[PDB]
């Protein structure tokens, strides 16, 4: 019931392009919308994933196993989900596996893989894959995970546990410029609450 | 260690503006990364809210109360968390009911509020805090609820149990194409991994 009109490139940089967007309301109105894209989309389809990594213990509750990474447009460190742009040709799922074990070291399985899902659509046309995989943190290869060599990024690895993870959120998010990612936020609110 | 070097204002328009951000990583060395910003914010807490609305009436499943809307940057329908800025002055709290209200109708009960969290750290500085809020849909407040939408709002409101929320958000995308909101979905995802 509504459409758009036209976008229009206002500013484009290497990763990120901002656009006006003319669009018609259902009054059959114009309107406008300063919108963010990312610039490096080609054939995939979402911009990227997040992966939920389940690590699965005998003898632990499992745990949900998070990133924290300095962010420049934070200005500060982020708790989130591994995440990543997903590469040319490659599909959620693999740049989900790729990005998961290239962030923590661990090797994961596929559990389930969602439609593409906006992470900011009043501002951006950004959208994820978000992959649940679990990890089986008792296989050997998984005892003393590696971020995967070199990367040339800077990232600590945190497992938390799944049936707590609301709270040790917040308790590690009181110091400072590290802030919890929204996603992982919600997945920890629905798991409290939930029970 | 991390820390941002300078940032540098590439294109400012009425609500967001992109920057290139200059940080120093650990290794010393100067890197750039494009972020985005919101230019609304003052002396916030957070740039705006989400608001997980539980309905909750008896003898029924609690519902999510979640909303539908074309969003410009999507080119396309989002079903999402009502959402909005916090104004001056005003708590997220605060901003959450109201928002919550004028998007729905319905009066809520504040339930907890999170800290800021990040709508997309790895590209913007945005933040939110998840606010959810009960909604007692006995109550005669909320029997008829009449959401006030602003000038350009074209807002649907949209019900789903809470006990079987990811798939009826599937159900719904299956009935006609619409983007769910990575917040949502990850919240919906977490309700079927609990336990
Ligand atoms: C922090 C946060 C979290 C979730 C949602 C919001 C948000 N949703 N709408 C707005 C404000 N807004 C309005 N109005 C409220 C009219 N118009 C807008 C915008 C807008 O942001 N842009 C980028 C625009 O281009 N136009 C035209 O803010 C903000
Ligand atoms: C879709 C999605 C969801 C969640 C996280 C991402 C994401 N996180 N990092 C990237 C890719 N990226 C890299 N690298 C992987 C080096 N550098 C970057 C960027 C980058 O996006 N920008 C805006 C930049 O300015 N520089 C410098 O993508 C992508």
């Amino acid at each position: 019931k509504q459409y758009i009109i036209s976008e229009e490139l206002i500013s484009e940089g290497k990763w990120v392009k901002l656009e006006k967007t003319t669009y018609m309301d259902p009054t059959g109105k114009t309107r406008t919308w300063e919108s963010v894209k990312r610039t490096t989309r080609k054939e995939q389809t979402a911009d990227g994933v997040a992966v939920i990594p389940v690590l699965q213990r005998t003898l632990h509750y499992e745990c949900i196993v998070l990133v924290k990474q300095f962010r420049p447009p934070m200005g500060g460190y982020c708790i989130e989900f591994p995440a990543g742009l997903i590469d040319d040709g490659e599909t959620p799922e693999a740049a989900a596996l790729r990005e998961l074990e290239e962030e923590t070291g661990y090797k994961g399985d596929i559990a389930e893989c969602s439609p593409a899902v906006c992470m900011d659509p009043g501002l951006s046309n950004c959208t994820i894959h978000i992959v649940t995989v679990t990890i089986n943190g008792d296989d050997a290869e998984n005892a003393r995970p590696k971020p995967k060599p070199g990367d040339g990024e800077f990232v600590e690895v945190i497992s938390l546990p799944k049936n707590d993870l609301l709270q040790r959120l917040d308790a590690l998010v009181a110091e400072e410029h590290l802030t919890v990612d929204a996603r992982v936020y919600s997945y920890a609110l629905a798991l409290k609450h939930a029970n």
